[PDB]
């Protein structure tokens, strides 16, 4: 029969911290899941995991070729895995190597004049691939940002309907701290007293249909906060927590999944699987 | 389960040309085959096809591009694909936008100093290929020259174990009068007296498995005929050719599949897959 919850997921394995939220979604941390329980179980499903990354300007060649080489070494290692990359110069795109089930498809996109934009336009982008090829090529989705690299196995026990991510540095912050839109204005509102997590826009995903409404919603809020004059203090992520509180992720990772080691590596984290590329703003943007 | 011929192979439909071999192999020529019962087929059994092309030297600039749009419209459409691309310089591999159910995988490889050796260590290049990861990847694949363009539907129909195309200006013609090598000091080498049919070497396929053995076995005999001091007339279409007559195709495909309009258009010519490109030897190629 179906797939349960407890059949890969062992919560007790991590008692120090958290690994089962009020809605009853599991919490990844490294040590709760059984990895080659899943790889079972999908191969005789036979799924296909796609993974979408946008780079515009000089993120190109600052971060999409290391974000890549490690994606083809650790991204869902023994299952076919297509790459979607999103560039406004194709020519800039570097064509590395790729190993055993891994494949890509390159896309010509416009470069919004804002980083601001460049950041949430692709929910907008994202949505319309899911709609025009994706929903056919994937079992399941992941979205991320450019700036970062895997530096271990993400693989399998990420996958489910709806993901998020515990972000590296307010996960064991108190809700009212949580950096949330807090302007009543704003579609991304969430007052205090409300929410659950402070999820990290950086990495996000779920099967086709998921992620088209988790994308589709969040430009939504996006357009009307511009009709309203106003723009989230955090962009697409205040909408995607936004959007993540409304409709709960049947999965969240660990900040072992997007971990900032400018924070050091403290006791929590067992298994880097991802890490933060260090900011270089006054590079990398050039606006604002 | 249990696909059989007659399930979607009917030869008298074609009843001016020939449509069946005398070892049971089916020759595949427009309105024999009834290609929606195929898709349904291999759609429930969730395939996924491969095609390798090489393109080195000024072949990228004149060929590649052609062939892959050609390729990314025409074929199996509606069922997964991934296209192997071998270079020996990707700075000017034309990345053009596919379409949905297809994927790219770009390799660089080395130029051999003779076009004579490039066409030749395809058979190489390929079996090493196969072993290391398209055995994982397809369930079938095509391996294809770069100087040709798909005009067509060039889909599920051609599938089989091991595929051969006749070429264009021999099918009608008599054993005696093919091509073949005659060189009885050849590795390649076929008397007179024998032979079915004269196999086209820029198109061919089958399962992994087939295919490793064709391109294996082929290149075997090209590196023998080194070691005698002889090449082949017709390079390895000439071991290709003599690979078929002892290990019969279990399915051909008629010249439709990739004809040459120097020919003209004949009336066994119904609807055109592919085409040949003209030849421009003298720009392409740098030696004799
Ligand atoms: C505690 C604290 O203030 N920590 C900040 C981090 O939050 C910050 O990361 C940024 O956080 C915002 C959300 O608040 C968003 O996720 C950004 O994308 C992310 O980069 C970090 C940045 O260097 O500095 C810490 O001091
Ligand atoms: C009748 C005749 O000689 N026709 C030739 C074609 O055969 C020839 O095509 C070449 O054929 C050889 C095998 O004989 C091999 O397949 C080559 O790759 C192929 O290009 C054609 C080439 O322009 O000229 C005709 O006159
Ligand atoms: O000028 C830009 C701004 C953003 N991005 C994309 O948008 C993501 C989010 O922006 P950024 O990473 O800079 O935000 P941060 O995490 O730093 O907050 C990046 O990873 C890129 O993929 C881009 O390519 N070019
Ligand atoms: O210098 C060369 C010679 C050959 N090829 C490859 O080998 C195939 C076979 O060579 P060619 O087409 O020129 O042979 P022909 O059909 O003309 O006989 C080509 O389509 C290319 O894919 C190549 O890329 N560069
Ligand atoms: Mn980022
Ligand atoms: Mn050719």
């Amino acid at each position: 029969s179906k797939l349960k919850l407890s059949d890969w997921f062992n919560p007790f394995k991590r008692p120090e911290v958290v690994t089962m939220t009020k809605w009853k979604a599991p919490v990844v941390w490294e040590g709760t899941y059984n990895r080659a329980v899943l790889d079972n179980y999908y191969a005789k499903q036979k799924i296909t995991v796609g993974l979408t990354v946008f780079a515009v300007g000089r993120y190109i060649e600052h971060y999409l070729e290391e974000f890549l080489t490690s994606a083809n070494k650790h991204f869902m290692v023994g299952h076919p895995v297509i790459f979607y990359i999103m560039v406004d110069d194709v020519s800039r795109m570097p064509l590395i190597e790729l190993g055993p089930l891994r494949s890509f498809k390159v896309f010509k996109i416009k470069p919004e004049k804002r980083w601001q934009d460049i950041s949430m336009m692709r929910m907008k982008t994202i949505g319309e691939h899911i709609v025009a090829h994706i929903q056919h090529e994937v079992d399941f989705l992941f979205c991320m940002d450019v700036d970062q690299v895997f530096q271990d196995k993400f693989g399998v026990e990420t996958l489910g309907e709806s993901v998020a991510q515990l972000q590296a540095w307010w996960y064991k912050a108190d809700p009212n701290d949580f950096t949330y839109e807090r302007r009543k204005e704003s579609a991304a509102y969430i007052p205090f007293g409300e929410g659950d997590f402070y999820y990290h826009a950086a990495i996000f995903g779920g099967t086709p249909t998921q992620v088209l409404n988790i994308t589709q919603e969040c430009f939504k809020g996006i357009l009307k906060d511009k009709k309203n004059d106003i723009e989230a203090q955090w962009h697409e992520e205040s909408h995607l927590n936004k959007y993540f509180l409304l409709n709960k992720p049947t999965k969240i990772l660990s900040p072992e999944y997007c971990w900032d080691y400018h924070i050091g590596l403290p006791a929590d984290i067992k298994l880097v699987k991802m890490s933060w590329q260090t900011k270089e703003y006054n590079v990398v943007r050039n606006n604002v």
